[PDB]
RNA sequence: CCUUGUUGCUGUGAAGGCUGGCGAAAGCCAGCUGGAGGCGGCAAGCCGUAUUGAUCUGCAAAUCAUUGGCGUAAGCAGGGUA
RNA sequence: UGAACUCAUUGUGACAAGGGGAAUCUGACUGUUUAGUAAAAACAUAGCUUCAUGAAGAGAGAUGAAGUGAGUUCUGCCCGGU
RNA sequence: CUAUUUAGACGUAGACGGGUACGGGGGAUUAGGGUUUGAUUCCGGAGAGGGAGCCUGAGAGACGGCUACCAGGUCCAAGGACAGCAGCAGGCGCGAAAAUUACCGAAGCCUCCAAGAGGGCGGUAGUGAAGAGACGUGAAAACAAGUGUGUGUAAAAACCACAUGAGUAACUGGAGGUCAAGGCUGGUGCCAGCAUCCGCGGUAAUACCAGCUCCAGGAGUGUCUAUGAUGAUUGCUGCGAUUAAAAGGUCCGUAGUCGAAGAACAGUACUUGUUUGUAAUGUGGCUUAUCGAGAGCCGAAUAGAACGAGAAGAGUUCAGAGUAAGGAGCGAAGGAGGGCUAGAUUAUUGAGCAGCGAGAGGUGAAAUUUGAUGACCUGCUUAGGAGUAACAGAGGCGAAAGCGCUAGUCAAGAACGAAUCCGAUGAUCAAGGACGUAGGCUGGAGGAUCGAAGACGAUUAGAGACCGUAGUAGUUCCAGCAGUAAACGAUGCCUACGCUGUUGUGGUUAUGAGCACGGCAGAAGAGAAAUCUAGUAGGGCUUUGGGGAGAGUACGCGCGCAAGCGAUAAAUUUAAAGGAAAUUGACGGAAGAACACCACAAGGAGUGGAGUGUGCGGCUUAAUUUGACUCAACGCGGGACAGCUUACCAUACCCGAUGGCCGUGUGAGCGUAGUACGCGAUAGGUCAGAGAGUGGUGCAUGGCCGUUAACGACGAGUGGGGUGACCUUUGGGUUAAGUCCGCGAAGUAGUGAGAUCCCUAGGAUACGAAAGUUAUCGACAGGUGUUAAAAACACAGGAAGGAAGGGGCAAGAACAGGUCAGUGAUGCCCUUAGAUGGUAUGGGCUGCACGCGCACUACAGUGGUCACAGCAGAAACAAAUAGAAGUAAAUGUGAUCGAGAGGGAAUGAGCACUGUAAUGUGCACAGGAACGAGGAAUUGCUAGUAAUCGUUAUCUCAUUAAGAAGCGAUGAAUGUGUCCCUGUUCUUUGUACACACCGCCCGUCGUUAUCGAAGAUGGAACCAGGUGCGAACAAGUGAAAGCGAGUGAGUGCAGGGUUCUAGAUCUGAUACAAGUCGUAACAAGGCAGCUGUAGGAGAACCUGUAGCUGGAUCA
């Protein structure tokens, strides 16, 4: 029974490119870590919840 | 059908037997002894495959040479008889 | 059965004296046949199967008639015609 | 090595052959016990393209020495010459795979005749994210990498010191679960892709492709491939074998592994001391480079060996010792244990003869078939070959397979009783040997019954099968071969420790009990449970399993006359496996209780047959619009259609949210006796996008209905049992109803029923003066009779009597039940000015060869006709001269008619009514069809019921009821039961179904792919041997010429041993979305299934014979 490639590539093509925006330099090494844990303050509490990333 | 004549040399090595080893048994393995067979190679013989040889006014109204098949046997043969 | 010495082509010295292997068709084997153009795959053979008979100087492990062809393995279906 | 003598040497504790390998010190992982690796700094071995010979030397069978062959090369003037990077750089190939044709009088060492010469050995840098350390990528005031001098070195560079500039510096994999971190926004719509595994995507994707935010590790992070761990899935420590994979069919037996008490003895293992035995690595430490790897120094150490010591266990010996260790023997007794000899009561067939005179046989029902040549049945005679009924059992015997009539005979064994004898003789078992139901095979004997194969008769779409008739090999015996079973208690053999009650068999007994071999019922432990040959446990020895498939198959080998059997692989494929047991449903062609005139039995009236009225299918037509199909479609869709209804056909006519773009008072359109007159923007073409539809899909839905069912079921706490899925426990009586009464590891409250309305029947003491109306009352099985309780009848009184009668309301769960043509209830698809939207005039829905469902008049006399009366539920009625809607009718009295004067179907010329229109209805006169009580079947109904008779100021309705829904008149007949039919509920029952029987599933045939066997004829390579021939070198002998043992490279010719590969054709397996033919298995799966063996067959499979329950029976 027949069989086709006419298909290859097809979402490639497709999906419209957009353009990456902008950013600062990211920290690194204990630069990145004294960042890191000023906002996971809330996690070092045994109690309540922290959440680390929410789209409401 | 009755009465007779005619087996020399060699190979292979069945049945039966004796020793030695192995095995709990049953019975297995060696070496020797024995000498069976419409069994092998030949002789005397009996036959007739090839050369499509010789001969074809023949040696001969069926012979000759070399080459072949069987040869311890449903083998070959004289006389008497049907 | 060994060993040594010896020879100018070497030694079953003349005579006598197997060529061998791989496959296929066919008949089991030894045996027989067209005297005088055919020796064969043809005939025979052991074994297998069928048939008829209580008659005998013979008595069913008998006496005659046919077909197939040793051994191994198989031998299906049809009694309408003759 | 050679001469003569002796036959040895080595093997199941693995010889010999083949395959593979540099060996250790050490490395990786690791709680412990282990599993894997070692070309690779140290030690020892071998080699220099492949083989072989050799001179020199203290030392080489040397290759940066020589000589010859074989395979390859280089230069030439063609005559000859030279050469060997598994040294250091370097090049080409091969591969998935690995650096500079660099500097060196310095460090560590080696070489010479040396106050010096040589060394790619060694050192120094360059190159590369194989590995291992320490740190940058900012701080809150103030941060690498640069540069210059000095150092450093053999010379350098880097490193370090001081001094100058300054302000540079993160990526890889992820974000559904395992597994840390987004239902974010846009594309895509089972596509494209993602995903180790599970799984995502069919237009609402936290999983694809991207953006944006988060997470993890970080100068690093992902992937592939080997291995160690995970893993008690290789089990010494430490797994399993009843049912999941797994105890050999039973014995004997060698090698092997394992083996009393008592008294003594000896030191080789065993354990331990002292001394040896380890550079590096590793281990326990300390000291110096800024720190940390690194470097330097210290201490102890494995296995192996030398010499002493201790004697528990192991070992050797002894007999004034004699196992709930074995063998020999004695006494009395028991048993379907085995071989042989001689007898037996019946039965089944066959023949003979006699009696009798028509059928016998076989089945669910029948046909083949046999009988007047006398069957069948009943007598008497006989001839054979098998077998031992009932007694006969959770009884006995045997190693297992197996063994059942009675006597006699011949060997050996088990158990029991007891002061017999010998003394370790024993347990288990590769190899080897003996037995082994049935079916089968080789030869003989025989042949009653039964019966594979083969042949018929039936049944079926087809039966080749199941059933019946018949019939052969076999089934029996003797002498052998064979070697398998669901050969199963699916539970190896010895030996232990272990609770109670009961019942057997054989001996013995102080009569209390024991010993051997059993059955049964609990308990406690155990186990995933079911259950227990399964409890406790490092006792000994053998067999044996390691996810499904392919496969108990291929090749080789051993046995067999054959049939075959024993033993046993790879390639390939796949996420689970009808894997195990237990829980809830659905299903069955099961079993057991119950119940009911919408079930039946015993009783009433009909339907099915005629004509007509009406609905359904089929056909016709321009159109005859359409839903619904077992109960639970068919006078049903409130479906009595002239128009309307109306969805269909013919002709004709009529009709548009908004927004963008394009035009307009010089007129964008409209009215008309339509073209010249009247009115004017209002309402104008095209793209987007809205808002109709009796158009489609009820398998996209809501609501409402119908049906299960008008059935007894049905949730909550707390409590008991089970590991849990789950059950609440023994199913005995009653009602319409788990409605109730008993009893319990259960007990307490609720829903549903029930209770709780409304109508109909009786009732003033209330109200009225009109004469009726309404009523909190009345009935409870209360009374009597029936001797547990719960109910019950039968009487009696009573207006009403066992749910007073009749309605109405009415659990949980379900169904792919009906309706989109009821709905401004509704998703999605379709049409939409030449409409699938409205309207009008007509035509159809009403057509007619024909099959069906439900009604109406009938078939007369228990009638027809004439007159006259007279009565309902209660109360409604211009007039009418033949006649043209209305206040009962059956019925009561008198006449009449007399067995087609019953009956009114098709049809004629008329006379009126309703209506917009007759085609519809009424009336008068004709006319006068079938039908003379209905085949197979089939439907309700228990009392003011059924059937009869009218009537509707009820519904449809201008006019049309032969339809429903009421209402009254006249008024019966039969049981008082049952589970047989027909169904419906509950409890036990089986399962390979859960998507739930419309389920699931087996095998041929045909088409594709992929991997493997065989096969006439064949190829490589690569090893060792056997024969030829023989280059180089050569001891010896010779003045010399020569001659030449021996060591041998290469190469002839035959063979073998290994590994690959070709091959016409045949034959397996696996995957085939769904192709063709059947339906073999799973329910009693429609003939219960399965194991062995033998025939047969399109194919699953079918048939004989023996076995098993894993069966549909613990009886």
């Amino acid at each position: 029974k027949a069989i086709s490639l006419n298909k290859a590539g097809k979402v490639r093509g497709q999906t419209p490119k957009v353009e990456k925006s902008e950013k600062e330099k990211a920290l690194t090494g204990r630069a990145a870590w004294r960042a890191k844990f000023k906002r996971r303050q809330e996690l070092f509490t045994g109690v309540g919840k922290f959440k680390f990333n929410k789209q409401g």
